[PDB]
């Protein structure tokens, strides 16, 4: 029993992590295979930040204005070039802990396991997901740029996340491992600002379900609704809409609790409109939104990353 | 900024859990130099779940009674012995991957990270406490006794806990890895009960300075409070007393954001009388405790905002 934010075992990613320095900054790269990935902002001084030319920046740069290490021992850059706005530093050495890996970028609502990490040193783990205004709700302090996001399917981790920036509200901003941003952000020293966020509906749903497998469940009723309904309120009060591939993927947990979905949704629907009347679903007072159907199927189920 | 429950990186008690079999038994151990540590009911039948004389069952036991496997590796055990509740089999290699370590009993309300394991491979981390009643809030299935909490200090890993039961409240029951139990608890199915638990005031009271180093302060009051008068309060809402060593203990977050640990109390008691009002504390609407002091001074800067 117990249902608990879980992130995914760090172990294999944790072997990838190096330090890199160019000039007066420090931060973290991802040593795989042969290449060493990092914001391209390791480049900037403070000034530079403000308007930054990259590849004018980059082209003063040599091999050697890297400094790169793996845990105690250096690597020699021997190559380096830009994809967007991450900067690939090619190193004589390949990693002989590089996992089987894939890069992929995900779907605002998706979830991922951020190592985060300082002067190449993993210093904790902790799930995010991607919000509907594409930042991520993280816990970064200076140094932790270059800290990545990964899911882990077989053997085979997936990486998702670099983390690049902290907006003014002091959520996360970053790329995915090709170096394109999530959300509307630019790797500058300008104006930027999360967009108005919302509720990820299909989460929220799936966590209810996991609250009744976990034997709790107070907040069930004996009415059902339809989407076109449900959406109304959704919108209402800032949800993501409901879609019917949310509905089929929710498929499986219908199946197992005997709550079909939009019987789930009211549920949903009466806990917007009317609260949580003093009670906790989970131990939460707040409904949540992090948690996706798979990760409530694969925690109430066991699934292992060997 | 940003404030998460943060696990440490498993990758260092990745590389030494294993399987262990015994009978129809399978669950996990802690691979260590040349010896593995698991629950000592690894070798209890169904007959005897209530009343083991675990003497009397070990010593009907051969070595090659025991099955571990590292991996893909059968390991050879060559030695056995019962130490309190825990099971250490030597085996005939050391493990490779033996991090610096250190086995620690810890008191209630300190927290650490557990690594959810089944079949002897890493399925998901995630932070816990010990209750003050000795139980923790984990998530485990059938299957994972023999996952471990720990904390890592420098490189060092800290062994914890070893899990052992479910208790019929959901919560979860084990021992440190000299196989002390925490609480009054015993490996037998005879019926217990965890006690009525209680609210970690000390780790309410630091994660209450992490919001205002992150720059909230919208809880805080004009008032102060002796010592006697908050506990006298805090208890009637099932907190724990808050002691002088626990006031010590806070001295340094009180330096750092200029709140006396006294006027924080006072801050507490009217969030207790008050709720909140429809606002929240760094992202949650109910009173955090699992995290520590200790937790809040590594995760949070140590320039306060504003
Ligand atoms: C002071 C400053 O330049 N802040 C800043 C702003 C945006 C980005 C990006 N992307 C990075 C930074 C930096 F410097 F912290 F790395
Ligand atoms: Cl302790
Ligand atoms: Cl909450
Ligand atoms: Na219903
Ligand atoms: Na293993």
């Amino acid at each position: 029993s117990g249902f608990r934010k879980m992130a995914f075992p760090s172990g294999k990613v944790e072997g990838c992590m190096v330090q890199v320095t160019c000039g007066t900054t420090t931060l973290n790269g991802l040593w795989l295979d042969d290449v060493v990935y990092c914001p391209r902002h390791v480049i900037c001084t403070s000034e530079d930040m403000l308007n930054p030319n990259y590849e004018d920046l980059l082209i003063r740069k040599s091999n050697h204005n890297f400094l790169v290490q793996a845990g105690n021992v250096q690597l020699r850059v021997i190559g380096h070039s830009m994809q967007n706005c991450v900067l690939k530093l090619k190193v004589d050495t390949a990693n002989p802990k590089t996992p089987k890996y894939k890069f992929v970028r995900i779907q605002p609502g998706q979830t991922f396991s951020v190592l985060a990490c300082y002067n190449g040193s993993p210093s904790g783990v902790y799930q995010c997901a991607m919000r509907p205004n594409f930042t991520i709700k993280g816990s970064f302090l200076n140094g932790s740029c270059g800290s990545v996001g990964f899911n882990i399917d077989y053997d085979c981790v997936s990486f998702c996340y670099m983390h690049h920036m902290e907006l003014p509200t002091g959520v996360h901003a970053g790329t995915d491992l090709e170096g394109n941003f999530y959300g509307p952000f630019v790797d500058r020293q300008t104006a930027q600002a999360a967009g108005t966020d919302t509720t990820i509906t299909v989460n929220v749903l799936a966590w209810l379900y996991a609250a009744v497998i976990n034997g709790d469940r107070w907040f069930l009723n004996r009415f059902t609704t339809t989407l076109n309904d449900f959406n109304l309120v959704a919108m209402k009060y800032n949800y993501e809409p409901l879609t019917q591939d949310h509905v089929d993927i929710l498929g499986p947990l219908s199946a197992q609790t005997g709550i079909a979905v939009l019987d789930m949704c009211a549920s949903l629907k009466e806990l917007l409109q009317n609260g949580m009347n003093g009670r906790t679903i989970l131990g939460s007072a707040l409904l949540e939104d992090e948690f996706t159907p798979f990760d409530v199927v694969r925690q109430c189920s066991g699934v292992t990353f060997q």
